[PDB]
């Protein structure tokens, strides 16, 4: 697609409430996973990881990695992605959580574990996708 995967979207000044990140693309026909990683260097404040075939099930895993410890996984069985199909992911930053919507439907909320939001300066987009667009705006 017009953007190369993996793709790093800089977040100058980090994330702040009211920030909306929009990502559009298509899932590859033989997809295994998608990853969105809100990063503070080597740490990952918010890892959003649709897994298409984990023990023969679809699941979204969300987590945080701080000092190479992954935390408690937050798992959602609701899974709005499909092999070969277009998607739109929107992540809205609020003061207490990230809110994620896919295809204009609310999917999940993830409470901030890494709380220095102005230091989360990169969003990495990786995995089995074609990416058409990735951008952010303050709403
Ligand atoms: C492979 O390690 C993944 C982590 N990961 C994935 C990637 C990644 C990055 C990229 F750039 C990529 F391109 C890319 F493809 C993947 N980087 N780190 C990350 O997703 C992390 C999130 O917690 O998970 C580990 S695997 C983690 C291992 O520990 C046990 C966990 N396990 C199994 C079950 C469980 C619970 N309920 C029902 N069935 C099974 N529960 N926990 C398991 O999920």
């Amino acid at each position: 697609g017009p953007l190369t995967v993996p793709y790093d979207l800089p977040l100058p000044g980090g994330v702040m409430p009211r920030m909306l990140i929009t990502i559009m693309g298509t899932v590859k026909p033989n997809a295994n996973r998608i990853v969105l990683d809100f990063r503070r260097g080597n740490d990952v404040a918010f890892h959003f990881n649709p897994r298409f075939n984990e023990n023969n099930r679809r699941v979204i895993v969300c987590n945080t990695k701080q000092d190479n410890n992954w935390g408690k996984e937050e798992r959602q069985s609701a899974f709005p992605f499909e092999s070969g199909k277009p998607f739109k992911i929107q992540v809205l930053v609020e003061a207490d959580h990230f809110k994620v919507a896919v295809n204009d439907a609310h999917l999940l909320q993830y409470n901030h574990r890494m709380k220095n939001l102005r230091e989360i300066s990169q969003l990495g987009i990786s995995g089995d996708i074609t990416l058409t667009s990735a951008n952010h705006a303050m709403i």
